């Protein structure tokens, strides 16, 4: 009866105007009488809510100075009191989101004042997460609430920006709690999604916010970064935009122009269409207006480059704040999260440790392969599949940091040599990005100045070499026998590779490896030698420089022959059969080998084909075939362990994985104590 | 897997047989890939050729049948047998004018297949010489054909001596004249081994068999069919011919009777006639050697007095064999009559000598004719006089020159050796290679005159007379080239070689050169694809001419034509517009050209050719820079071409090739034609002359756009050397007049999207008054800013257009007068676009498109005309349209950059507010902008950048904003106030709300103004109060809530708030009262 009546009361009042004498007297009794405050709120709601528009401004001016108050209520944790207070709250947030029309006038007075409020936010944040819980993303509850909960952070930034970032950590946290193959699906998505809107509203007054944070938000922007509905996307790329923005003008930091200017010029670059592909956005003007599914099926080398782009926002940070322990609290967060089995995160981390790090040890370098291999487990049992992309892609950012004298170096290219072998386009675009920047570790390392690339990588096989039987005998490419026309077989495939840039890395690889093998002779790289050779015959499509023992002979064959097969421009065909017709002509008594392998587009190209320049090579092989008409059949190269190199080499899982497993053990239980 | 590789390679090649270039390529290709297997895998490749042909067998059929019969004669020329026989032989067989060309080809393949298989085809036709003795005779022709060594021959006559008696009497003479060829296949193979015959097993083989045959010789028939094969096994005997020169009395009375025969005392006609075949083959016998010759001795007189009697002319090949026999015997009586006489002996004498030339090394080479090269030469001059000047003697004379042509080709040499009598000989060759009427004829002089251009010909002819003879040829030729055309130009082209390769070894020429490059040229627009290809190789060799030359202007674009239908005339017409350079040959071209595209132009008034000639003409005729004035009149004549059945293609075609293909330096002339043309479509009071003249303007329209758009190099060069100013005004004044009916509209439409190209190319052209033609042209266009679909379309163009046209354009009106009716006419454009956009407030996109493009005509607008623009540009910013209002704060942000503060900043704090997120980037942009050019004082500072995503609750965040700049920028209160409670009546509630909240911190402000002593910010400070005043009455839902804020802080002036109350006074009233008790508080 106390707050009913005096509601009436000042409700009545106003009912003509008197509006700052009925505030003064609700100051003075909101001051002097505290009690009155938990029923005179209620009170307020509810007759603010059968009122008129006049009225709920009256009603809201009135209601101002009460909310100070709430905390008194709340310090004790007994249920009643605190209950009340969250009802109250709850009946506010309901206003909020029914009077559309009262709406900045609701968010600057009653959440502008509920903003000064520290101890209540808890209460607060969580009333507004449970009314945006009512039915997740999407629900207009929960979109009001995001935009209302800036007005909650207005008056104490630092504690509400806190507790809602808090709670998304703690969120993302929670799903490894328990475990789901995908986040989307996950038992805590709408929670999460739920507080990714809030944060967008937020970044903006982040702006006063970030300099705690900063690290927090890029651990959340990691997993989200292009996951769930395309609004969800949007609203993500944004936080991103917000935050540079945010870090260019905080008036806490003192950045200089150069730092400013790399912020500057990474809004520029974040603002760009190739960053939208990064997003998990295409086909949208501009991501505010979505802001306010056709998941690209999510690509880690997205990620990759994205988290290079905040590294190097937050290292030109670093430099001008030297009492920061940002990119340490990184580390750690994402180190969390790479290591803990989490299906759905832990690719995701693994792939931002290893970009973010500057320091790695064994310890850790083993429970990454360790994770590959039980990933390559499950694989026997898609999930898996993106995990062991990120894997590689840890073990990748991670070896340029690897100590001088570390073993894990060469045991890495190995590594990369079984990815590659599993056949699978991203594993392989991966294997390829791990070993493309192992040969550059390991000749940064001088490496091989005094020893070919074959005795060192062969030496990590040789305690290994019982398992390594087993697994070149099921891969047919046989390392001990040849070790450079395996390791070509194995890149061979790249040339297949949907992808031009994975072809172009595939490349460079071949033409590091070339350079390599005669840089312990001390040749020049294009010197033909039993070892150079698999090389420049596999460089034959692609380099104008390159183009201007039977073992020997049947793989240099087999590998032309394999790039006969597969390639599919006429122009590659044209290098590749002239070649073929000479090869035919120097190595007759080994030629039979690769006959069944041509036989096939042979046929296709007499029957179809209308260019001479091709045709004319074609010709010569079979004159040359028929002149000569055997010391050695296609099994010849079975016998060495090579059937199947043209097998590998073609187009884009267990039996290969399971001896994986094995090897990767064994070469974590060798290497790794 | 090489034998399923191998049928591979053999089915590839039955598929392309033509009864099923690149096909072409691709069959020798593969023919010649078989030859080389069958030089290993032989009976695959044969077996697969013999399945084939039995499968074709079972014009394109001949050509396959020739294909496989060429491809098994080379298979087994390349050779290194029961499939041959049992499967290939019945098929050879088989084919044993098209059907003698078969016939040959199945010779060819038959004796290569017998070289190595000869007891097979021996034993097949001992085997039907058999079943004769027990009629069908074909089996034994394949003895004609067949290879035949000594030792075979010896066993064909064995066999057949054995077996002839029994054989029937048809079976009997298909032996006898097989058995005759048989011989001569032998003579003609094995010559060493008839030559060691003459240095007795053989003998009586043919002895015996000549005594059968005589015993068959029963009548003058059957006599006159053995003579030949009776001389022959006589030639068999040489121990007989000893003796009866002196068993042997039927062979000496055979002899006497052969002489009688000749002598004309038989009196049997098929006798002599057969004793002349007889004594032939005897003479062509001796040639490949002895008693022999005084038999040859014996009859060679009477054999002459027969074969070669003018007076008596004997009824070809039969002569030749004589004649060359008797050159070979003895190299000249018959030879004088033969060269004074009958046409048919200049025949003879001249396929002799082709033979003697084409054909032992005792042998006479031809050599000791040259002799009579004179008679030669005075026999050619003859002979193409009278087959130029000509039915039957006429006919004859075309063969015989054809032969002497043959017989040039086969050796030059002798022409010249005995010798102005080269350049006569080259003359009447050359003469031969236009002729229409006798292709076969052309087609070998060409060839006669190419070996004529060989190296030890020309020598033979030095250097000044290669010069002036190869000149005059080369002038000729081209001359009337440019009166089988290509022909002659794939010809030209290894003339030119020829040459290239005589001057690398080393007037009229100048004359030559220029005429070739005439002809080049004109070859370059020819309805013949293979011929354009032809001459731009020959611009290779003229390029090669020239670097011979020199190394003792157009040169680069000759060589890129030597790098390179409608593709092809495209890629022709985009290299003649890169001839810069003037030459006596391009510009002869061209007027040549055009002289013949005018005259195919009347006979249209062939089209592809004409289309052709026209495109050229557009693109060379720079060069020429009157005719080429004469010539653009006339295209443009031609634009308006009404014909029924051409015009349409016509003026289409001169649209695109003046529009794509004209020469960049004839746009100056181009231009000014069409602007005074354009100029004669209005009278001296300057009102529009309206079918040939909108016509005309269409396709100026689309020409002028199309040029506009071509990014041919060096064509911005030449693109301002003429002013289009005066032109696009008449058009546009022109497009005016036209009304509002369907095409007309088009017509509109067109305009607009030339002007908009016109616009980005303005970088590009000249003008003497850019910005009055720009404003004129604005002016016009926004008269058709207003069949539905259409005009709305025509709305889209034309306001393209007016955002190409404004684009750093200030305004000018037909000094401060001059400011304000800029001012006057800024707010005419833009309360159009206004309207347009009210009215904008695939039918949804176009809407949207217009709604656009529209803001951006607004944007450019303000942005070049600031000073005239920005008052009515706030008008802009209040706009009930969120999109509009974005993007205008944009064009803000451009002109607040490069070089106010109140009615922006309203703008950009209200638009912070809005549902719309583009808006808040956008004003948040505009903020930041005005925080920098006016340096307004701001904590929580504030960074410029796109794609910022602002959340729509910022109440708080604005109104920060403007209590701080509200402290640290007092100045604008007043500008700022006034125009925040304008925006109020303007806006949403919501709007309204946000308005109070960050007005409330700058009514404090409002002090200093009326503290200050002038008269207009005490008036400025009154009327705010009453504009406050008069939102307090309007706004009911607010009203409580303005009372709190406004009222409440104002009451902290107060004679001035208290008369403008009791004025306002004088709901207004009862609202002062009210609102006086807010006041008091303060």
């Amino acid at each position: 009866v106390p707050g009913t009546l005096l509601n009436i009361a000042l409700l009545n009042l106003g009912s003509a105007n008197n509006t700052l004498f009925i505030v003064s007297i609700s100051k003075t009794l909101a001051a002097n009488e505290p009690h009155l405050t938990l029923e005179f709120l209620e009170e307020c709601i509810s007759g603010f809510s059968k009122s008129s528009i006049e009225l709920k401004h009256l009603c809201l001016e009135y209601m101002t100075p009460w909310l100070s108050n709430l905390v008194r209520f709340c310090k004790h944790n007994d249920d009643a009191k605190r209950q009340r207070v969250t009802a109250i709250l709850d009946k506010l947030i309901t206003m909020t989101i029914n009077e559309k029309q009262m709406y900045p006038s609701i968010q600057a007075k009653i959440w502008g004042s509920l903003g000064q409020i520290t101890d209540l936010l808890d209460v607060v944040l969580d009333s507004f997460i449970k009314t945006s819980a009512t039915g997740g993303l999407g629900s207009i509850k929960a979109e009001v609430m995001a935009d209302t909960a800036v007005a909650l952070a207005s008056g104490n930034v630092k504690l509400v920006s806190s507790k809602v970032i808090g709670r998304m950590c703690k969120i993302i946290d929670k799903t490894c709690l328990s475990p789901t193959p995908t986040l989307e699906q996950h038992l805590m998505w709408d929670d999460i999604a739920i507080l990714a809107r809030y944060m967008l509203m937020l970044s903006f007054n982040n702006s006063l916010d970030v300099a705690a944070h900063l690290p927090y938000l890029f651990h959340v922007v990691t997993f989200l970064v292009a996951t769930g509905p395309l609004s969800l996307r949007a609203s993500t790329h944004g936080l991103v935009i917000n935050i540079i923005h945010s870090l260019c003008t905080c008036s806490q930091l003192h950045f200089s122009e150069e730092t400013k200017q790399v912020l500057r010029l990474s809004l520029t670059e974040f603002s760009l269409p190739k960053f939208y592909l990064l997003f998990g956005i295409s086909k949208v003007k501009s991501a505010a207006v979505i802001a306010f599914y056709e998941r690209e099926t999510f690509a880690l080398t997205s990620l990759e480059t994205v988290t290079e782009a905040l590294l190097e926002i937050m290292e030109a940070c670093m430099r001008d704040i030297p009492t920061c322990k940002w990119l340490d609290q990184w580390t750690e967060l994402a180190q969390r999260f790479a290591f803990q089995y989490n299906p759905s995160l832990q690719p995701r981390a693994l792939v931002v440790f290893g970009c973010i790090s500057k320091r790695v040890s064994h310890g850790q370098i083993k429970q990454i392969i360790r994770i590959l291999s039980k990933a390559l487990e499950s694989c026997l049992k898609y999930n898996s599949q993106v995990l062991i992309e990120a894997t590689v892609i840890a073990l990748t950012k991670l070896q340029p940091l690897l100590n001088k004298d570390s073993p894990l170096h060469k045991a890495l290219f190995w590594v990369a040599v079984a990815v590659l072998q599993l056949d699978e386009v991203n594993l392989y675009s991966a294997g390829t990005a791990l070993l493309e920047q192992n040969l550059h570790t390991l000749d940064s390392l001088r490496i091989f100045n005094d020893k070919s690339p074959e005795e060192v990588f062969m030496a990590i096989r040789n305690p290994l070499e019982w398992h390594c039987k087993q697994m070149d005998h099921f891969v047919g490419l046989n390392f001990n026998s040849n070790f450079n026309f395996a390791l070509v077989g194995h890149l061979l495939k790249g040339y297949r590779h949907p992808s031009p840039a994975i072809v172009a890395r595939t490349v460079r690889i071949l033409h590091t490896l070339l350079t390599l093998v005669n840089k312990h002779r001390n040749c020049d790289k294009f010197e033909v030698n039993t070892q150079s050779v698999a090389y420049l015959a596999a460089l034959l499509t692609v380099s104008e420089e390159v183009r201007s023992d039977p073992k020997i002979q049947a793989l240099l064959l087999t590998v032309l022959a394999t790039l006969v097969k597969y390639t599919t421009d006429e122009f590659d065909q044209r290098i590749l059969y002239e070649y073929l017709a000479e090869a035919s002509v120097v190595f007759p008594k080994v030629f039979p080998v690769v006959h069944n392998l041509l036989d096939s587009k042979i046929n296709t190209l007499l029957s179809l084909c209308q260019d001479p320049n091709l045709l004319n090579p074609i010709h010569g092989i079979v004159q040359s075939v028929v002149y000569h008409e055997p010391q050695y059949q296609t099994s010849y190269l079975q016998s060495f362990g090579f059937n199947g190199l043209w097998r590998f080499a073609g187009p884009f899982i267990p039996d290969y994985a399971e001896l994986i497993v094995k090897f990767l053990d064994a070469l974590i239980d060798t290497y790794l104590p």
